[PDB]
């Protein structure tokens, strides 16, 4: 039912998702002035050798790298965690236009997409479990500038064609998500919520400062995707980013100087 129309996009959320106007909602804009040095926050962890991805879905709102997280395969640790954090998939948020498409914004910048590496916490054992605990994911953030390609993103662009509409799935084997990240792990960190239904508050948000760069070419491809299903009205994948909530009572720290 929700969506990113006029008449169902994040405006009305709050109508079937009441928590839309909590406390500790995403994204937020960082005000980088703002955002306190914590000396005490480790460097990241993001140990991703034996990641092991297997599949690619069109939901309807974006399209998610599915990965194994039945045993400790991928993860994330350290920076304002504590524990370990599973890696279960990443997905994209992306605008029409190169101006717009970011979640999160820097001092009001608004970035041409944003990638998600969403992650749960093993203390709660599943996904499910954990989305219901105020410390159960950690999702890795990630802004995408348009300039250059990014060699690592070109196997997701080439198999879009294959999953256009909701509802399609594709194998998507061996996919290594280490070619989605920047040089710099240097990262802003906030309490949070997921930035679609139902909104649960159950993020630790770690973005990072060094955006990556992808082709126009690389973007003009996640905007022929499709909400749609097949057989249905086009409806062009565009513009699927909620935007900047109220930060209330919440500090960004930095991990850096
Ligand atoms: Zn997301």
């Amino acid at each position: 039912h929700w969506g990113y129309g006029k008449h169902n996009g994040p405006e009305h959320w709050h109508k079937d998702f009441p928590i839309a106007k909590g406390e500790r909602q995403s994204p937020v804009d960082i005000d980088t002035h703002t955002a306190k040095y914590d000396p005490s926050l480790k460097p990241l962890s993001v140990s991703y050798d034996q990641a092991t991805s297997l599949r690619i879905l069109n939901n309807g709102h974006a399209f998610n790298v599915e990965f194994d997280d039945s045993q400790d395969k991928a993860v994330l640790k350290g920076g304002p965690l504590d524990g370990t954090y599973r890696l279960i998939q990443f997905h994209f948020h992306w605008g029409s236009l190169d101006g717009q498409g970011s979640e999160h914004t820097v001092d009001k910048k608004k970035y041409a997409a944003e990638l998600h590496l969403v992650h749960w916490n093993t203390k709660y054992g599943d996904f499910g479990k954990a989305v219901q605990q105020p410390d159960g994911l950690a999702v890795l953030g990630i802004f995408l500038k348009v300039g250059s390609a990014k060699p690592g993103l070109q196997k997701v662009v080439d198999v879009l064609d294959s999953i256009k509409t909701k509802g399609k799935s594709a194998d998507f084997t061996n996919f290594d998500p280490r070619g989605l990240l920047p040089e710099s792990l240097d990262y802003w960190t906030y309490p949070g919520s997921l930035t679609t239904p139902p909104l649960l508050e159950c993020v630790t948000w770690i973005v990072l400062k060094e955006p990556i760069s992808v082709s126009s070419e690389q973007v003009l491809k996640f905007r022929k995707l499709n909400f749609n299903g097949e057989g249905e009205p086009e409806e062009l994948m565009v513009d699927n980013w909620r935007p900047a909530q109220p930060l209330k009572n919440r500090q960004i720290k930095a991990s850096f100087k």
